[PDB]
């Protein structure tokens, strides 16, 4: 029995090419945690208080997905590495516009994790694209729910009254087509 | 044992520039009771039925905030002293008006406390200063409400079917961030 | 009624060399998060599963103090500044070096708070020190605790079987003298 | 319709070495499954109760895990053929020898569906695939418990005390890292 990076028993070697995107994804989700934390927070400077609830516990999601995947490394006797993670953006001016770089965060957590899957299938890698299939489904359900977020804030057209609407849905859970 | 100024035995003395400041600060708080009230009446002279019901417990819970602190003058062996209470503030040209006086009347109320603090402070005395943090602490919470409030009824912008959809809000009981 | 720095209404205004400190302690307990994350791994790659339980709930408590902590600037109308975040530690010796770590990490924390705290008692901010308190009291319980775990693993001296029987104890919630 | 090479109705013909590849892995789990029990008699016989039973649970598991594939072949209308199989191994000279061999045999279980799963997809057999998801996912999950068992046992470094805290944990069913 051979011991893999970081020290347990090794089932598989993974190409290091393969760990260091999943490391590189961890990031990634990481930065989306503390970029739906600054967007909390920027809802809830502006009373949004239904957007402020809703975006903080999407932090406290995108962070749980991040050390599912650190569990995976774990779990792959391969070495962890947190990295530096940079600033989030805090600024938007409108909510349309804040709701516009959330949806392309999804869709750019979802260009990551394909990147890693097409790595694990070059590499043949079948326990990666496994346990990457479910987070790809949570990914389509995410996506669908932000373009739903989004569209609906774009059709309010910046009215406050409609907005105000919208946020009491948020404040309900009311977050998904359903 | 000697005996306190109304008539209990005395713990300890207190300065009488910190009993006046906080018998003057009971007044304060009372004040702002009645103002609640006064613009419990405003609102529901508009038919703002939630805005009414928020003020109304507003102001029985100032009313309260006021005869705790005679309580602790009762316990420190002081006397009280009820004072002539001024009648309210009682026009507002609109909701947005009056919600802005009611988050000065709250960060004055503070400001009041704050006052009192340093007094006691200067004067060693820690009785004082404990029974005051956490009425400090509940003023944070007041003060974030009031803001909340203000700048939900701002941002609707003098539009009356937004005004209604908070003043519905106001009704259920969500009066803060959550 | 003035706006504040984060455009809400502000109740007090808050110096700047304050607000600084207090964004700066943000960034403390965002750090201390990722590196009982770091942390956590550390003892998950060392099969000590009890371990790896208490740092993965001591990454998500520290977590959630630093957002109480950006909802206090919110409530004061201040503006958050989410700073870049330096990778964490992630390599130690053995338990003990890695305990001893996690303890100095605790004490830091509090230092980090009691420096706020005497920058706000300069400026005369009370709701400052008032809101800071009751994080000291957690500060305390969390600086035994900490003591704790620590103590009980040196006295372990090394030995497997002691550190998996005070593994068990942590799996089962038994982290503190009691 | 078609009838297929078992004689029920056939809804897409197999290639008949990735049908000797699924039977051959059939023969797999149910070594697989003789292996554990052998674990289980060897614990036994040395009083390791706790291990004893874990390892009778894998053999029945294992066991269940070859007849799930059984009944894929005949839902695809495919022969079973179940083979001789070897007697395990039976001997080991350590505790630490034995979980070795443990983590071995559930590497191999999955190197062997990894090799089914290539013969599928060089084949287009998505049915097969598909099918083969799920398993290669419970074996991440079997290969992350046995490299924690067998990491546990290593730390135990030989001494009968840890290894019998080790044993009265498996008997209480604490398995896994959780
Ligand atoms: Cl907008
Ligand atoms: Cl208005
Ligand atoms: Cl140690
Ligand atoms: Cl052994
Ligand atoms: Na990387
Ligand atoms: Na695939
Ligand atoms: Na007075
Ligand atoms: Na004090
Ligand atoms: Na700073
Ligand atoms: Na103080
Ligand atoms: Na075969
Ligand atoms: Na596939």
């Amino acid at each position: 029995v051979a011991q893999g990076p970081n020290g347990r028993a090794l089932a598989e070697s993974m190409n290091p090419d393969l760990l260091s995107a999943i490391q590189q994804h961890i990031s990634i989700e990481r930065y989306a945690s503390v970029t739906y934390l600054a967007m909390s927070i920027w809802c809830a400077e502006r009373e949004l208080a239904g957007f402020y609830q809703f975006f903080d516990g999407e932090a406290k999601a995108e962070q749980s997905h991040a050390v599912h995947f650190t569990q995976y490394l774990i779990a792959r006797s391969q070495s962890n590495d947190l990295q530096t993670l940079d600033a989030p953006r805090q600024n938007w001016d409108s909510l349309a516009s804040l709701m516009a770089t959330a949806f392309q965060m999804e869709a750019d957590t979802t260009s990551s994790i394909q990147s890693v899957y097409a790595l694990a299938e070059r590499n043949s890698d079948t326990r990666t694209t496994v346990f990457l299939d479910p987070l790809i489904e949570a990914q389509i359900q995410s996506e669908d729910q932000f373009a739903y977020l989004l569209g609906r804030v774009k059709f309010a057209n910046g009215d406050p009254t409609a907005l105000l609407v919208i946020d009491n849905e948020l404040r309900a859970g009311q977050t998904q087509r359903g």
